[PDB]
């Protein structure tokens, strides 16, 4: 997300293609849900 | 880490030197990280 910028959409550029386009944020917070996830099982003991 | 950018290795750099990068978003994000692990702290009391 840092070496690009949105503009536009899909159906405007010819010759546009799929692919994913990684963000820095997102595994940073879904490691922190998954540290998160811990608590589950100390509320069931 | 929003003024500098991330290329090669330490061993690769003739003349590196070592120190800390603040990094923006460590502060801002583990401050809110305590208060998901207090939120969930009180799913678990």
């Amino acid at each position: 997300t840092d070496n690009t910028f949105v503009s536009g959409n899909c159906d405007v550029v010819i010759g546009i293609v799929n692919n994913t386009v990684y963000d820095p944020l997102q595994p940073e917070l879904d490691s922190f849900k998954e540290e998160l996830d811990k608590y589950f099982k100390n509320h069931t003991s």
